[PDB]
RNA sequence: GAAACUUAAAACCGUGUUGCACUGCAACCCGGAAUUCUUGCACGUCG
């Protein structure tokens, strides 16, 4: 849903750590949200089109 | 006995349908098998 999509501004810190803001503001994402996909592995023998060590 | 053509003239011709009825017809799937599939971060760089 996007009751959560706050916008934000790309900063580069440096090794004397003062970031600079540039004019990259962007729709992102905000901490807290679950993504949640699905991975479906297949156990074919190989040379079949299979990966039994994946 | 020696001497005088049973000769002359005359179409085997005229008329007449190899014609009348009859389906190259009945029955028969251009049908049965086959993934427009395999790999690929809308991403990198900030005096």
């Amino acid at each position: 849903r996007t009751s959560d999509l706050l916008i934000c501004q790309k900063m580069d810190m440096n090794v004397h750590g003062k970031p600079d803001g540039l004019p990259l503001f962007r729709e992102c994402l905000a901490p807290g949200t679950s993504i949640s996909h699905r991975v479906v592995v297949d156990t074919s023998p190989t040379a079949r089109g299979g990966w039994r060590e994946g």
